[PDB]
C-alpha cells in the first residue's frame, strides 16, 4: 500500500479492495464499487444458481461501477432523458454479479445500520449504477451504510424449466440473496451492523423485497423491509411453473432449440440473441407482459405469494410500503394506442375499452365490462380527459396500488407493523408531460437525496423534502419506525391497521393522514374481480 | 238544492256535497259509478260502461274500497293505518271522485287524475292523503281519482283466455280516463288538458298508460312519483301469470273456462287468504298479481317498449324520495323493525341482500354486497342498515326511475325530475327511515294547509310550492312558475346533462346525475351478470 489513502483500503472474505473517496454536497463519502460477490455466471453457468466468488489476490480496484447484466435497451424515445435515465450506464455483459458499498468518510466508529437497495426494471432490466440510485447522499447526510447489487434480469435471471437441474428458476432472486449473504459476512469490515439490515426497493425491486420476506432461507438475512410501488403478490411479479415452462420452451424454439438438450442449446446462443427474442414469447398484447419473472417453483417460493401472505406469521416484521399518485400513466405510452409522451393523450371511449383489454389481458369479456363500468364517470362517459385518466388508474390500480393495499392489509392482520404512504410530489425537473402526474418510479430520486446536488436544478423546497424523506427511510432502518423519537412538533405517522387503514401523504406540505387506500376500488380488484374469473 | 252541486253526466244527474277547505268552499262528487259492478260472472273480466240511471244519484260520499288484503303488521299504528282501507271492502268498487272549485270553474280547467299506489294489491281513492280538496280550492284544479281493481280481482290472468284476460285493473283505470274525456266538461274540466299523476303502483300504472296505445288518446301529460312500468316488481310474463293463477286456484280447491268458473264461485276473502302464498319465496315483493305482459294492453315488456317508443309530444315529471327503501325492510328483512334503530350485523346484511334482490344468483349477490359495502367501515351497523335500505330503494325505484327518465329523454319526451328530501314533522315511523316511500303525497295534495293537522308553518309553504309545481306542470308541461323571474329554474332532464332538483325546505337546488354510478351498476352490469 504505502502511499494510498488509508481510509480506502478494506478487506473482505474474498480479499483486498481499494475504494474511492467521492465528493458529496456537504462532505466526502467512501465508495467501494463493483465488488464481485459471485463467480461470473457465464458459459456453462448460464441459467444456473450463483456460486460464491472465489478469492482474488492483490488489491481489487473497487473505484468504478461494473458491467450491467445483459438486458434489453429501451429505444422508444432516443435522446429522451425520461427514458435514458433508466437505460444501462455501463457495458452490458453476463459477467455482472457485482455489488456496491457506500459508507461515511471516515468509515464510522460504532457499527452502523445498513440499507440494501434492489433496483426495479420489470425483471428484464436495471442496474445498481444508475444515477438515481447513488448512495452518496444517504451515506453522507444520514451516516448510513448503503449497499446495492446487480442481479440477473430477463432470460438470464429468470428463464426456468421448473424441476430441472440446469435451469431451476429464480436465479436472479438467488443472485440477490447471495449478495445479502455477502453483506452478513463482510459488511462489518466497513462499519456496518449486520444485525441491522433493512431491504428497500422499487417495483420489481419492491417485489423482490417482498419475496425475501416470503422465502425462508432469506428471512434470516435482514430485519426490516421497504416496498416502493411493488409487491410479490399481484398479476406481474410471478409465474406458475407450467406457464414458466411454456415460455422457456417457446423462447427456445424462437432461437432454434429432455430439458438438458434444450438448455444446452440455449447456452450456446449469444446473449444478444436471447434478448432479441425475449419479447416475442407473448405476442399477447399486454403492458406488464414480461415473460421471465420469478417462478412459483415450490422451492424459493413454496407457494404463490397470495397463498403465503394469507397464511404466514409476520409478527416479527416491520414494513414500510407505498405508491406514487400516478402509477399507471407511464405504462400507457408503451403500447396502449392513443397514448404518447408528445401530445396530451386525450383518448376516445373506444380507445378506452381497447386499452382495458390490453391492460387486463387475463380478462374475460364480462370482466372487461366490469372494469370499464367501474372506471366510467357516467356524468361524462365520453370525456377524453377523464378516459385518459381512467386508463391510467386502471393500469395503475391493477398492477401496483391494489396489490400494495392487499399486501398492507394481509400483513397488518398477520401481526406486522406496517407503515403506508402515497407519494404526491411531481419533480420540478421531470421531463415527462404534465398529464402523467407523478409517474411510477419518480420518488426514488427524492429518497436517495438527489435534490441535494446543487447542479441538478431542484428547487429549495425539494431539497428540504428530500431531507425529510431520507430521515423517514433511515429512521425506519434504525428503529422500525419512520417517526422521530425526539422531534414531536411534526405530525406522527401512524401504523396502517386493518381497523383504521391509515397512511400518509408525502408532498411539499407536512404529513397529512388519510384513511383507506383506494378502499372501494381495491375491494373491486382484490375481492370481486377474481370471482368474476371463474369462467 | 244548491245548483252548483248538481251535474248532468251522460248516465244522468248527480248531486255533490259542498266541502270546507281552509281558504274557502269546494264542490265534490264522491263515489260516481264509472262501470257496472265487476261482480259475480264479472269477476276477472274487463269493465263495462255503467248503465244510465233514473233520477238524481247521490254523490256526496265515498263509495266502497276494492277487495284487498288489509295490513296487520302494526295494528293501530298511524304509520300503517293511513294506508289501510277507510271504507267498506267490497268487489263492488268501480267509482271515481271529482273535486272542483266552488263556484264551479267559469272556463275549462286543466284536470289532474290521481291513480293510487299500493303495489297492485291494495289502495283506495278515498284515503286521507289523496284528498283533492286543497288542490281544487287553492289552485283551482279539477281533481279526479278512481278506484281500480287490485290483487287477484284486478290482476289475476290466464293469458289468452276469454274469461280472465289479465290487466283488468288497468282497464278499470282506462275506463275512468274514458269517463273523464266524456263527462268532465260538465264539471268545468278541460278534457283537452288531462294530466295523470300517481305514486308507486299508481306511478307504474301511469307509465303503463304511456306505453299502451288506446290510453294515449285520453291524457296529455304524466307524473310518475316513486314508481315505473320497467323494473323488478311492476310486471309479469304471460307464462308466469298463468302459473301463479293455476297455483292460486289449486290452493282453493279448483281447462281455462272450468278453472275460472270455479274461482268465480269463491268468496272474495278466500282468494285474499291465499294471495300471499303464491310466492312463498321470502322476498319482500312476493305480491303475485300485477299487470301482465300480454301482447295486448302491454304489446311487449315495458323495457322493450320504453326502449323503442316515440315520445315526441310528451311531457313527464318523474321523481323519487330520499329513502325509498327503508319502509320495506320492516316487512321481510330480518333485523329490521320500526320499534328499534335496526342497527344490523354484517351477516344480517348479506342475508338481507338475498331477500331484497331475490332475482340474484350467488355471484350477483356477491356483486351487490360488494358495491354497497363501505370498505372503510365494513362492519359499522349504521352503514349496513342504511346500505340495505339503499339496495332496496335503488333496485326497485331509483334506478328504474333513472332508466326511464333517460330513455324518455333519449327518445324525445320532455322530462323533469326531482328527488324529495323533506321528512314530514308529523311522521310516526322512526328516524332511521329518513323520508320513506309514500311521504311526499301528503305535501303534493296540500295537507299541511289544514291547520287542524299540526304541520309546521314552513311545511305549509313548502306544500303550496309543490302544489304549484304539479299544477304548473299540469297547465303547461312545465313545472316552473311563469310569473317567477327570480330563479333557480327547474331544468329538463336530458341524458346529456342529467339534471334534477331537490324538493325540500331550502329553495330548489339543481343537481346532476340521479345516482349515476349506482344505477349504472343496476341497469348495465347486473343484467349481464345473469
Ligand atoms: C397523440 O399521438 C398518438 C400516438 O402516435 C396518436 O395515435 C394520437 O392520435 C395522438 N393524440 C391526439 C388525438 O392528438
Amino acid at each position: 500500500e504505502g502511499r494510498e489513502d488509508p481510509q480506502l483500503l478494506v478487506r473482505v472474505r474474498g480479499g483486498q479492495l481499494r475504494g474511492i473517496r467521492l465528493k458529496a454536497p456537504g462532505g466526502p463519502v467512501s465508495a467501494f464499487l463493483g465488488i464481485p460477490f459471485a463467480e461470473p455466471p457465464v458459459g456453462s453457468r448460464r441459467f444456473m444458481p450463483p456460486e460464491p466468488k472465489r478469492p482474488w489476490s492483490g488489491v481489487l480496484d473497487a473505484t468504478t461501477f461494473q458491467n450491467v447484466c445483459y438486458q434489453y435497451v429501451d429505444t422508444l424515445y432516443p435522446g429522451f432523458e425520461g427514458t435514458e435515465m433508466w437505460n444501462p450506464n455501463r457495458e452490458l455483459s453476463e459477467d455482472c454479479l457485482y455489488l456496491n458499498v457506500w459508507t461515511p468518510y471516515p468509515r464510522p466508529a460504532s457499527p452502523t445500520p445498513v440499507l440494501i437497495w434492489i433496483y426495479g426494471g420489470g425483471f428484464y432490466s436495471g442496474a445498481a449504477s444508475l444515477d438515481v440510485y447513488d448512495g452518496r447522499f444517504l451515506a453522507q447526510v444520514e451516516g448510513a451504510v448503503l449497499v446495492s447489487m446487480n442481479y440477473r434480469v430477463g432470460t438470464f435471471g429468470f428463464l426456468a424449466l421448473p424441476g430441472s437441474r440446469e435451469a431451476p428458476g429464480n436465479v436472479g432472486l438467488l443472485d440477490q440473496r447471495l449478495a445479502l449473504q455477502w453483506v452478513q459476512e463482510n459488511i462489518a469490515a466497513f462499519g456496518g451492523d449486520p444485525m441491522s439490515v433493512t431491504l428497500f426497493g422499487e417495483s420489481a425491486g419492491a417485489a423482490s423485497v417482498g419475496m425475501h420476506i416470503l422465502s425462508l432461507p432469506s428471512r434470516s438475512l435482514f430485519h426490516r423491509a421497504v416496498l416502493q410501488s411493488g409487491t410479490p403478490n399481484g398479476p406481474w411479479a410471478t409465474v406458475s411453473a407450467g406457464e414458466a415452462r411454456r415460455r422457456a420452451t417457446l423462447l427456445a424454439r424462437l432461437v432454434g432449440c429432455n430439458d438438458t438438450e434444450l438448455i444446452a442449446c440455449l447456452r450456446t446462443r449469444p446473449a444478444q440473441d436471447l434478448v432479441d427474442h425475449e419479447w416475442h414469447v407473448l405476442p399477447q398484447e399486454s403492458i406488464f407482459r414480461f415473460s421471465f419473472v420469478p417462478v412459483v417453483d415450490g422451492d424459493f417460493l413454496s407457494d404463490t405469494p397470495e397463498a403465503l401472505i394469507n397464511t404466514g406469521d409476520f409478527q416479527d416484521l416491520q414494513v414500510l410500503v407505498g405508491v406514487v399518485k400516478d402509477e399507471g400513466s407511464y405504462f400507457l405510452v408503451y403500447g396502449v394506442p392513443g397514448f404518447s409522451k408528445d401530445n396530451e393523450s386525450l383518448i376516445s371511449r373506444a380507445q378506452f375499452l381497447a386499452g382495458v383489454r390490453i391492460g387486463v389481458p387475463q380478462a374475460s369479456d364480462l370482466a372487461a365490462e366490469a372494469v370499464v363500468l367501474h372506471y366510467t364517470d357516467w356524468l361524462h362517459p365520453e370525456d377524453p380527459t377523464h378516459l385518459r385518466d381512467a386508463m391510467s388508474a386502471v393500469v395503475g390500480d391493477h398492477n401496483v396500488v391494489c396489490p400494495v393495499a392487499q399486501l398492507a392489509g394481509r400483513l397488518a392482520a398477520q401481526g406486522a407493523r406496517v407503515y403506508a404512504y402515497i407519494f404526491e410530489h411531481r419533480a420540478s425537473t421531470l421531463t415527462w408531460p404534465l398529464w402523467m402526474g407523478v409517474p411510477h418510479g419518480y420518488e426514488i430520486e427524492f429518497i436517495f437525496g438527489l435534490p441535494l446536488d446543487p447542479s441538478l436544478n431542484y428547487t429549495t423546497e425539494e431539497r428540504i423534502f428530500a431531507q425529510r424523506l431520507m430521515k423517514y427511510w433511515t429512521n425506519f432502518a434504525r428503529t422500525g419506525d419512520p417517526n422521530d423519537p425526539r422531534d414531536s412538533k411534526s405530525p406522527q405517522w401512524p401504523p396502517y391497521t386493518t381497523a383504521a387503514q391509515q397512511y400518509v401523504s408525502l408532498n411539499l406540505k407536512p404529513l397529512e393522514v388519510r384513511r383507506g387506500l383506494r378502499a372501494q376500488t381495491c375491494a373491486f380488484w382484490n375481492r370481486f374481480l377474481p370471482k368474476l374469473l371463474s369462467a
